[PDB]
């Protein structure tokens, strides 16, 4: 708290907006740093967050707070433009390249340090461990899947898993509930992608009236069944289970802030006495979205910056390190 | 598992030869070496466990067994013997002392590589932070509090506490069910030991008979209300709670395999949005003591290991780093 952690988040949708306020009463980490499509924020002494908040939801970009700048490469900018110890990757990936593309541009500034994500697709996860020796190279430590499923959901499996010879499956049920969906139109939009009349393009190629529309036909419910979630791939490489005995689903309400279902993740094994059984993980219901996403990311960030501090460098899943409480 | 690690185990009552037994079918851990108070048992092709819980049970010591050895300093003269890259500490902590006398032991002995243990106590466990420096001194990664509470259940807590701003409360409420409380003498006059009209010295001071007799009171029911648990501490030193916000009690049923009640972790805090809310984490009613004590302890010897080996030494809680999951 005489030196905070200094971080900055990229993406200035409602999650990154949440991050930001997240951070405003920490002690040991301070939020410097924002981009968004169009522009940048920069301030060594502390974002002020409603400035940001205001001149992004009433302006179009941070870059028309107080001291922002706009740019059509904001992030390539802000880099540059001081210091700051890690990231908070909120950006929705869109492209479904995005995050590698701008993990790139992190490996190609020649800034090393920490990155964080919350990715949720087992294949953008598969871009970056294609980037892994790149990230060590660069100096880099990332920690990828690091929200609340992948993330907080995935590393409990992880620890949940220690009772037992042999792991038999791990299902992940989660539950969100937000009063109107275009607060996180990003998040909703790519749930959309990987519903099974659907697919990325189309979501994004839809209209906020088509999306709408999609809505009405179930009273704003989404049900997804066995989605594509990058848990399983984390879970595998920690060795705990093959990708294919990990399965996430959920209920997404997009007209109510209470959530539709309690989140939770099972875990069933056999233990080495040959009984056969299973663990629950259980997230309280007025634990939010944006809370079980990024509290951990930043937790996270913290445990992220103990590795690179000590010079382990590369690609880190939720699954792999304890994250560690920030104040 | 062309290089399996290799692992000893000190102490040999009913926990120790539960370890034993869960470690049989692994591939890339092989039990090495076995203790108890009057002699010991090497073999570095891997342990027979069978011949040795039959010489522990029938002729009172592992040294009975085809290769074993007797001896009053057993835990001296095995360290010696051969090698091992870690040790999974089974000992109950009698005197309450012994944890750290055999870890001085360790110290004294020129010996690196990785301890583990599954103390309860909050007490005992502060007899191991006042020997961390010495501990990184000897080269040596011991892994304290790594049980089942004590340990996963604590492990689960801090990454639990990832959703909040500020943690207002951990409770846990395990269960146990045991077939008859012989099974287990150390574990059961340990508890007993912190029973409100007892103590540690009259608890080893008892008799079976008269532990029979306060047994019968309650059909072999033990119902422990605010135990001292080093938990507590743990968290505390993981930075996520203050040790009294920690609060552990449970239920031991000697007269029956069949356990009580669930065992369960409850995790109460505020998020950044305001809201007060609490995550759960139980545990499966199949999964017994012996197993969820003695999967998180060689988890963590293994995650210790790879923390040995990169060179980090000292004192690690169960709260601190992420177990590994043994194949």
């Amino acid at each position: 708290s005489l030196a905070p952690l200094r971080v900055g988040i990229l993406g200035f949708g409602g999650l990154g907006q949440a991050a930001a306020r997240l951070l405003a009463p920490k002690q040991e980490m301070k939020l410097v740093a924002v981009a968004d499509r169009h522009g940048y924020l920069y301030d060594a002494d502390g974002i002020d967050v409603d400035n940001a908040v205001q001149a992004y939801t009433q302006q179009g970009s941070v870059g028309k707070a107080k001291k922002g700048q706009m740019s059509e490469q904001s992030i390539e900018d802000l880099i540059g433009e001081g210091e700051v110890d890690g990231y908070f990757l909120a950006l929705p990936n869109l492209p479904n390249t995005f995050m590698a593309d701008v993990t790139r541009q992190f490996i190609a500034s020649g800034w090393q340090g920490v990155l964080v994500d919350a990715l949720k697709r087992t294949s953008a996860v598969e871009q970056l461990i294609t980037l892994r020796e790149d990230l060590a190279q660069a100096g880099i430590t990332y920690m990828t899947g690091c929200g609340a499923t992948p993330g907080l959901l995935t590393a409990a499996a992880a620890i949940a898993s220690q009772s037992f010879q042999e792991i038999h499956q791990v299902k992940i049920t989660f539950g969100v509930g937000i009063a109107n969906w275009e607060a996180y139109r990003a998040t909703i939009r790519e749930d959309i992608a990987h519903m099974p009349g659907y697919n990325v393009d189309k979501a994004q190629a839809m209209t906020d009236a088509e999306v709408a529309a999609l809505l009405d036909q179930t009273n704003g419910i989404l049900a997804l069944e066995d989605m594509e979630h990058a848990d399983d791939i984390m879970l595998e490489l920690a060795g705990i289970c093959h990708r294919d005995q990990v399965t996430v689903g959920g209920v997404v309400d997009t007209r109510n802030p209470k959530k539709p279902l309690s989140t939770h993740v099972k875990i069933t094994g056999r233990t080495f006495e040959g009984k056969i059984s299973s663990h629950t993980f259980t997230l309280g219901d007025e634990t939010s979205m944006a809370a079980n996403v990024c509290g951990p990311a930043f937790g996270y960030l913290k445990a992220g910056y103990g590795l690179h501090r000590q010079g382990l460098k590369g690609l880190f899943t939720a699954a792999d390190v304890m994250p560690k409480f920030v104040r």
